[PDB]
């Protein structure tokens, strides 16, 4: 699709078995989701920006479906305001910036 | 342009005459720069992010040339990691999202 900017572009996606809303976010470099259980082994991460930075597991390998399209990667999991996909899935599910 | 997200989205921006960097933002509602001097009365206002919300300063109605796209719209100014692009101007420039 070619999504507009007027509101926040929210997409559903599907992870863990669950069906979740995210953001399509060029300004995040990688994928953070709401508190949540994923499996395999995970390590400790800060992420930061607007008000500073807050703690995270960094999960690797694990498989998202945005907005009906496959992709793998790290997806980190904590206390985000918001479930944000990063550019490290959006390129897997080949999204530009177009103007 | 067609911006892939193999690497992060940084354009050059102009305001008040000078040249500046970046980041074009599809998750940031609104536009916020680093500290710098804007001409105008400003207001209040508080902008959320991954680590809560801060208070900036928004002053409107601003000039601002993005990747050589005319913009005149609300600019924030504040604790920013980074200079960022955000809907309410990508709108203006005719920024969308594809995939
Ligand atoms: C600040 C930019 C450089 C980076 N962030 C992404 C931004 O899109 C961020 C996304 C967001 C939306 C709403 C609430 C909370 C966060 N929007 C943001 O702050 O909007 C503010 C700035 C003006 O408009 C409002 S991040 O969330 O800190 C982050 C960092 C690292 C990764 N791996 C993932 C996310």
């Amino acid at each position: 699709p070619q999504i507009t900017l007027w509101k926040r572009p929210l997409v559903t996606i599907k992870i863990g078995g669950q069906l979740k809303e995210a953001l399509l976010d060029t300004g995040a470099d990688d994928t953070i989701i709401e508190e949540m259980s994923l499996p395999g082994r995970w390590k400790p991460k800060m992420v930061g920006g607007i008000g500073g930075f807050i703690k995270v597991r960094q999960y690797d390998e694990i498989i998202i479906e945005i907005a009906g399209h496959k992709a793998i990667g790290t997806v980190l999991v904590g206390p985000t305001p918001i479930n944000i996909i990063g550019r490290n899935l959006l390129t897997q599910i080949g999204a530009t910036l177009n103007f």
